């Protein structure tokens, strides 16, 4: 039953991958972006910011808010298209779809495909798979994963079929035998891409050039409008096509070659370029793999469509010192790179780099050892892009940001171009872990990838992550209900786990010391009064109780590994685990636990939370469609559990301050009720729920972590995975 409310972005600026860029090759500003598990964006240029386009994708159609590929029309540019789905192994349920739009993105509908589409597996950063005819616009190309080949629409994509003449589907997996069935697919068709002076507008394009991840057979061309297709004579072999660029200017394909499909590794490539009235190949490698000391393939390729003798290509991969972007103004027959050796380990540099705007893009490393630099130039730069409307803009994608440049062409002239974040808007981050505190900073966070912040200011980028630990992904964080500066937190770092504290609410923390066995954060909790901390780490034999405040631990023996544990928020002496479908207390500040309750909990659940100010008030949130599955609440401490009637499926649940007049804390859950599924609120202990998202703000497999504000009536801080951390407010 719903109520108006008003959600916004934490503001955070990126945080995850941003495999590709796409500017519409007609219109100026106008500029998408795709990610992996984070739905596409575009560009508002009034306001400076990213529009996320795919937050209508809810639970059940979650993976569409992998974007494989995106495609925007030139010659129509109100229309766009996006190839979805997350996974090709079991972790998708769910074929992929094409999605089309003639509204920038504002509405599109669906058109699923009889196979999978792989937004977050390996090979995601090749592309674009999807192409349109820029001289007949109803014509689009899919180059699709698994060996189904080369798809296509003929009707602005609302109908697709397979290419029949389209022979080869591709032959590389990055692991044919991984056990753990994620880089054992096979990546495919990788681009499609058109020679637009091969039709005019109305006209269907006749020369088409298609690339293949097959060491064999990397480049594929239709000279009749793709009725028949054949390999490319002469063409290089023993390496993967990233991206192939045509230029119709010279009549020239430049085609970026890496060993590996990418994104996170790269070896080994070449650089070429294909003359197409003579069907000539050349090596325009700024470093070919003929060179013994190459430690890289080549990726990043882009062409300056107002001056299309020059182009950039990038090292796919350089983790070390840094990645290497290299310029070509004559056809790649020289370059130069924006860094140079002088006498190792230092360097000389063609850019600037002010991160003012993200401060946290330092990883809270300002004093880094050479030869890196802190803020790094970037890694997994798989999309580099120059604007085709401003020679002296382009864009690049890493694993956490996009950068931007607005005087690339400094580099001509033996200056220094200036880089900067350009992500405002667009909010990639997991959300593992969020908590409220009723005093100090409206939240913290705890996040994949780039570990977490105190937010003193919603609407304010944070000036680090923590540090001292500085964690890669901050599993878990509790406050001490009845002294909140006193926190502690979880998570992963140095392939293995750890644990940090504070005692001044993260002015500063240190880090505690490990039981044995850690191999990841797993979860944590700390008593009401800060007097114990009980942590199950990822990979531990046991769960553990320091009194020492992260020192010195000692197991608990009758915990299973892995448990999920909560404080009591009243009484310090009193901790609460979950495991499997068994419920489990402490009455004496962690030391040693009992089993309470063995029946009715669903074996999946696993999120439950005590209630701030309610000594033994427990709500309890899980299960699955083939089991039982909805919202428990306790009353006595854990002792036994009544399911809520009110409630068909929940997945978490958290409290925040409670409605005028009413006597128990706001209730917030994901789950379903009365046949909808989404975010609800009952302000009524659990009688009735209000829904307070809607149909456009579903953002998919969210609510990991959620918190409600004790010092903020309607509030609630709504993890996503995906698209960053939320706020909803009553409007
Ligand atoms: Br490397
Ligand atoms: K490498």
């Amino acid at each position: 039953p719903s109520e108006n409310y008003t959600w916004k972005n934490v503001r955070i600026d990126g945080g995850g991958f941003v495999p590709g860029i796409i500017f519409n090759q007609k219109e100026a500003d106008l500029i998408y972006a795709r990610t992996d598990i984070g739905g596409a964006y575009r560009w508002n240029s009034a306001t400076s910011s990213w529009i996320p386009l795919l937050d209508w994708v809810g639970w059940d159609n979650w993976g569409w808010n992998g974007v494989m590929s995106l495609a925007t029309d030139a010659a129509d540019p109100n229309r766009v298209y996006a190839a979805v789905g997350m996974y090709t192994n079991t972790w998708d349920p769910n074929n992929g779809a094409i999605l089309r739009s003639t509204d920038r993105g504002n509405t599109w509908q669906a058109t699923p495909l009889p196979f999978k589409v792989g937004g977050n597996m390996p090979g995601r950063g090749m592309g674009e798979r999807l192409a349109i005819d820029p001289n007949r616009n109803s014509i689009i190309y899919y180059g699709a994963e698994g060996g189904n080949g080369l798809w296509r629409s003929t009707d602005y994509g609302a109908t697709w079929a397979k290419v029949s003449s389209f022979t080869n589907g591709g032959n590389y997996a990055q692991d044919p035998n991984d056990p753990n069935d994620y880089l054992n697919k096979i990546q495919g068709v990788v681009w499609v891409t058109f020679d637009p002076a091969s039709g005019s507008a109305g006209n269907t394009s006749q020369v088409i050039y298609v690339g293949v991840a097959d060491t064999q057979n990397a480049i594929y061309r239709s000279t009749d409008g793709g009725t028949t297709w054949s390999r490319l004579a002469g063409q290089p072999t023993g390496f993967l096509p990233h991206k192939g660029v045509y230029d119709a200017v010279n009549g020239v394909l430049y085609i970026a070659y890496s060993d590996t499909g990418g994104p996170y590794d790269g070896a080994k490539g070449d650089v070429w370029k294909f003359t197409a009235s003579s069907g000539t190949w050349t090596n325009i490698s700024p470093i070919p793999s003929s060179s013994s000391d190459l430690y890289f393939g080549y990726s990043g390729l882009t062409i300056d469509r107002k001056n299309p003798n020059t182009l950039m290509v990038a090292s796919q991969i350089a983790w070390w010192p840094d990645a290497v972007f290299f310029r070509s103004t004559n056809g790649g027959a020289s370059w130069t790179r924006i860094w140079d050796w002088t006498s190792y380990p230092s360097r000389s540099f063609r850019y600037t780099m002010d991160i003012t705007e993200v401060p946290w893009l330092n990883f809270g490393n300002s004093n880094p050892v050479a030869p890196e630099v802190s803020p790094k130039l970037g890694w997994m730069n798989e999309s580099v892009e120059i604007d085709p409307h401003n020679s002296n803009r382009l864009m690049y994608g890493t694993g956490a940001t996009i950068y931007a440049t607005e005087n690339l062409t400094s580099w001509d002239s033996g200056g220094q171009i200036l880089l900067k974040p350009m992500v405002k808007g667009l909010e990639e981050t997991a959300v593992l872990d969020v908590v409220s505190p009723p005093v100090g900073a409206p939240v913290y966070s705890a996040l994949g990838a780039i570990g977490g912040f105190r937010h003193d200011d919603l609407t304010k980028v944070p000036t680090s992550m923590y540090t001292t630990p500085n964690f890669s992904s901050t599993t878990s964080i509790d406050f001490a209900e009845l002294q909140p500066a006193t926190m502690v937190r979880v998570g992963n770092l140095d392939s293995g786990g750890g644990i940090g504290v504070t005692t001044n609410a993260g002015g500063s923390w240190w880090q505690g010391q490990n039981p044995p066995g850690v191999t990841s954060g797993g979860n944590v909790a700390l008593a009401a009064d800060g007097g114990a901390i009980v942590w199950a780490p990822g990979g531990s034999t046991n769960v553990y109780l320091s009194t020492t405040f992260g020192s010195t631990w000692t197991a608990i023996s009758a915990l299973p590994a892995g448990a999920v544990i909560e404080a009591d928020r009243v009484n310090p002496n009193k901790f609460y685990a979950l495991a499997n479908g068994t419920f489990y207390v402490s009455t004496n500040k962690g030391a040693s636990f009992s089993a309470t309750v063995t029946a009715g909990i669903p074996a999946a659940a696993r999120k439950f939370k005590a209630v701030y100010g309610r000594e033994g008030d427990i709500w309890l949130a899980g299960g699955s469609s083939t089991t039982t599955y909805g919202l428990w609440r306790s009353t006595n401490s854990g002792a036994s559990f009544t399911k809520l009637a009110s409630v068909q499926e929940a997945d978490n649940v958290t409290f925040g301050k409670a409605a005028t007049g009413a006597t128990y804390p706001a209730i917030y859950i994901i789950g379903k009720v009365d046949n909808v599924r989404g975010v609800f609120r009952s302000t009524n202990e659990g009688a009735s729920w209000v829904r307070i998202n809607d149909d456009q703000r579903q953002y998919g497999n969210f609510g990991e972590a959620i918190s409600g504000d004790p010092r903020i009536y309607g509030r609630l801080y709504l993890g996503t995975n995906g698209r960053g951390l939320l706020y909803g407010d009553s409007a």
